[PDB]
């Protein structure tokens, strides 16, 4: 009599059967959060997190979204916090995409009718972009927070020549140094906490990565023209890692009627994370702009 193989485990050894899961087109287990309001729900917003990082960094932002009466819904990126795959590791930049993809038209088809609004930080502010991109009028809204739509420009010139090397050769092992986290934010505990979280990739960022992550910044920017999708903006004046000249690129580039910037002078990258004057702020805005778009 043959037998079942082995349960299913997380990078962290934590059976996907005892996990909220969903299995993606490449046949990888990425690991899901849900919150949910005691109602019915107005709406459905899908939460995207940045590089390195997990969707449990969201815990804050989607309590506050599901006290909206919004259901709230992530998945870690493949490569990701408790999902499967290669740490950092992606074979292209769409596989991001295609997954927020099958995850909001699983949760449509368990809730037909509701409208969906995206929310990303950073690369998972990327992903957002080319996602509504993809679908345009699909979407009801976006959320923001220092997308991913230009780097740093020092920064990308160094990673563009250190690119067209691993592209020229073959070197898997070669990787740029990892972020500086003292520039994620000014609220140091937040900046603390990042560098104690075991489900953060801290180590430095393989080139095939960064190559995708090259490759997001490219897509960015032709998809932007196409982009219609309602949008509110957050930015910090002196983020290092998402160059807030993106976040003007993406004010004056793309065709949404409904399109709304928010500077933060002085603030770093993790808008949500950052000084207790930013945050509430930030929290405030979003609060405001989907209860203005959900009632
Ligand atoms: O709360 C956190 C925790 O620490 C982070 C770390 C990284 C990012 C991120 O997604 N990128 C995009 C990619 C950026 C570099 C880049 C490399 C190559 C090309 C374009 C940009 C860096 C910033 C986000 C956070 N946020
Ligand atoms: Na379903």
């Amino acid at each position: 009599m043959p037998e079942e193989s082995s349960p299913r485990r997380t990078p962290q050894s934590i059976p996907y059967q005892d996990l909220p899961h969903l299995v993606n087109a490449d046949g990888q287990y990425l690991f899901c959060r849900y919150w949910a309001p005691t109602g019915t729900p107005k709406a459905l917003i899908f939460v995207s997190h940045g590089a390195g990082e997990h969707s449990g960094r969201y815990e804050e932002l989607a309590r506050m979204l599901m006290g909206l009466d919004l259901l709230v819904f992530a998945h870690d990126h493949v490569g990701h916090g408790q999902s499967e795959g290669e740490r950092m590791v992606v074979s292209d930049f769409h596989v991001f995409v295609r997954d927020v993809l099958q995850h909001v038209d699983s949760m449509q088809k368990d809730y037909p009718g509701l409208p969906v609004f995206l929310l990303g930080h950073s690369m998972g502010g990327a992903i957002a972009i080319l996602t509504a991109a993809e679908r345009p009028g699909h979407f009801a809204g976006m959320v923001l927070i220092s997308p991913l739509v230009l780097a740093n420009p020092e920064s990308a010139t160094t990673f563009k020549v250190l690119a067209a090397k691993v592209l020229n050769s073959v070197l898997p092992n070669l990787s740029s140094g990892p972020i500086d986290s003292s520039v994620l934010s000014r609220n140091k505990t937040e900046v603390d906490i990042y560098n104690s979280d075991p489900l953060i990739c801290r180590a430095g960022l393989k080139v095939c990565f960064g190559i995708q992550l090259l490759n997001a910044v490219s897509r960015v920017e032709r998809a932007l023209p196409k982009l219609t999708v309602p949008f509110l903006l957050l930015q910090g004046s002196a983020d290092r890692l998402c160059d807030s000249k993106g976040a003007y690129l993406l004010m004056e580039l793309a065709k949404s009627q409904d399109k709304t910037l928010k500077i933060y002078e002085g603030a770093y990258h993790v808008l949500h994370k950052e000084l207790p004057e930013v945050t509430n702020s930030v929290f405030h805005e979003i609060n405001m702009w989907v209860s203005q778009r959900t009632a």
